[PDB]
């Protein structure tokens, strides 16, 4: 049955429609020496002898030879399947240019000979996975954050906002502020540590200025992190300062609005009629929305921006790290969907532009 | 505020109006007549029946003559609605299972002949379900020329599960004409056909239990009703009242092989995956003039209930405004703020030719 490939700036997720989870998740990295290319964990573990390139920049593909290598690796290496035997559902960023969507289609039929394929907007899948066709998706990943208003299955272009602030940026920041504390993480292995601390110990303060005040006057918020070798390194206010940068992006030297303001602006950019539904259906997705306390904080921040009237509801599924993928698995495994596949016949008739009839 | 145009093409009648309105402004017979000014459409063509050759360009929901359909749309814009079509977006409707080739042509005509700034094509059934406030359910749409059963799920018609029944209003009027002749009335003239139709629309009803009602008709006159003609001549009608629309359930009455409307609906539901049937059974929506019979909803309820698994919650929704529910759906859909995203622009037409319509969604 169908393949589901969720291309990401940091990681790709691949598996089979109908499964609870992707069977493979690997770094979106292509390495070349001076075999003539390696992808993923294999490339990383040969870092010292390969030139590394990241083909997906901020959700958008910028190098097509490398992206084809990732897909080749996905099929013949990770999933160990013949692509000419399975329908393939691929995902795309919001506001992906038509030119890109056509190239994806071209590669699938012409290089991989897929019998059928489809391209869905990642955000629409996340909303789908939550059992909705209307709402606003806040998707924060490794490379980008998007706020994507959706109404009855239709993502609204005029109202989509992009924020080039995500996971990398947060890991980068935690690295910087731990250095402050007297720790040093210059190597690439030491970066894996920082990222681990970020994913295990960080959290969003409800009230940031009080949280600062508590930390300055109490140790009740400090937690210790144990390294492989047994070395324990203590983390204090950097636990909540790091993710705070999502709400106060000046922390990273950036001249952009927080995630909360950006969400509000996206809603505000819609016709006054559907806002009630967007406000009451704000859905969080992506690894960078995984911090404890984030949903409470969003609730409070949006509440503060929105008219008093509005019921505000933030939905933060526990499955949200993979909600894009799980959406793809749900969509591609419905019999009611098998109608929506774009076949080799239609492509050899209409060519790469037929893909724009994606209703997802 | 510039309102979009909503044109519901139909086998018997076309309905036209402006998005936002409760109702189409114009409803007129889908007829193009030509003599042997060189063409007339609608009521104007009928009233000159004697000197024109009338043709029906929409046979069973599907356009079969493009020259004539073009005339119908010209008449709609410039004659019935009195608008320049290049000032307004146009939403047109199409039958279920409309071939790709016909969609292309519709699109071509709109941009190339009528210079519309934007257009959109919706499946009639999907609009009926939409007008009822739903995105999931099954629509039983019975009109003048055709009956379709159309399962829809989350805004999407399931074409594999769509069933077509070439039995509708025309067939029922023809039948009532036959059985009224049985009793000793003559309705030969086309004028007189208007009478039979009128009787069909005013006095007919669906019996809940047919055989029972036959016996009621046989044993007292309590079911007889009299119809008065313009000239004052009264004609009485008894069992023909319910026998006529019964043909929808028992098509053998018309000499036809086909299953009834209730079987057809059931089969359509059965053709769908089991994990959605619960929803289809609970959301069965009736649309089209031929579903206007009193008693029809009760009868469907009982008939489907008899066919369906016993555990199943059956619900037949028969809106009062169901004669125009297709149109009302179009007017709802086009009056939406997010409609603009959904349509095809003039810009996209210069770009991707008339095939743009398989590339829309
Ligand atoms: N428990 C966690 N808490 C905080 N952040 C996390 C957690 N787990 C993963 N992340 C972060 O989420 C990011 C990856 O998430 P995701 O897979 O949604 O993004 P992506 O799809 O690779 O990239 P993008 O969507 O930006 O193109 C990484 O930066 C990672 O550090
Ligand atoms: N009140 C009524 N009771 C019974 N039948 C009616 C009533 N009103 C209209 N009809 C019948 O319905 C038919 C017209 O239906 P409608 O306009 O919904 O469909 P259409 O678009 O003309 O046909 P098609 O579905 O084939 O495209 C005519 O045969 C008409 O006599
Ligand atoms: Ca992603
Ligand atoms: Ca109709």
């Amino acid at each position: 049955a169908a393949l589901v490939v969720d291309n990401g700036s940091g990681m790709c997720k691949a598996g089979f429609a109908g499964d609870d989870a992707p069977r493979a998740v690997f770094p979106s990295i292509v390495g070349r020496p001076r075999k003539d290319s390696y992808v993923g964990d294999e490339a990383q573990s040969k870092r010292g002898i390969l030139t590394l390139k990241y083909p997906i920049e901020h959700g958008i593909v910028t190098n097509w030879d490398d992206m084809e290598k990732i897909w080749h690796h996905t099929f013949y290496n990770e999933l160990r399947v013949a692509p000419e035997e399975h329908p393939v559902l691929l995902t795309e960023a919001p506001l992906n240019p038509k030119a890109n969507r056509e190239k994806m289609t071209q590669i699938m039929f012409e290089t991989f000979n897929t019998p059928a394929m489809y391209v869905a907007i990642q955000a629409v899948l996340s909303l789908y996975a939550s059992g909705r066709t209307t709402g606003i998706v806040m998707d924060s990943g490794d490379g980008v954050t998007h706020t994507v208003p959706i109404y009855e299955g239709y993502a609204l272009p005029h109202a989509i906002l992009r924020l080039d602030l995500a996971g990398r940026d947060l890991t980068d920041y935690l690295m910087k502020i731990l250095t402050e504390r007297g720790y040093s993480f210059t190597t690439t292995a030491e970066r894996e540590i920082v990222r681990d601390i970020k994913e295990k110990l960080c959290y969003v303060a409800l009230d940031f200025e009080q949280e600062m005040a508590t930390a300055a006057s109490s140790s009740s918020l400090e937690k210790s992190y144990e390294l492989p070798d047994g070395q324990v390194i203590t983390i204090g206010n950097e636990r909540f300062r790091c993710p705070e940068a999502l709400f106060q992006p000046s922390f990273l030297g950036m001249e952009s609005c927080g995630i909360h303001e950006t969400t509000f602006n996206s809603i505000m950019k819609c016709d006054v009629d559907i806002r009630k539904d967007l406000y009451a259906n704000t859905v969080l997705s992506g690894g960078t929305t995984m911090y404890p306390g984030i949903a409470d904080r969003m609730q409070k921040e949006i509440t503060a921006l929105a008219p008093s009237t509005m019921k505000i509801k933030i939905i933060a599924p526990p499955e949200r790290k993979y909600s894009v993928w799980i959406g793809g698995s749900i969509l591609a495994s419905l019999s009611t969907f098998q109608q929506m596949w774009i076949s080799k016949q239609e492509y050899d008739e209409s060519g790469p532009s037929i893909v724009h009839r994606k209703c997802f």
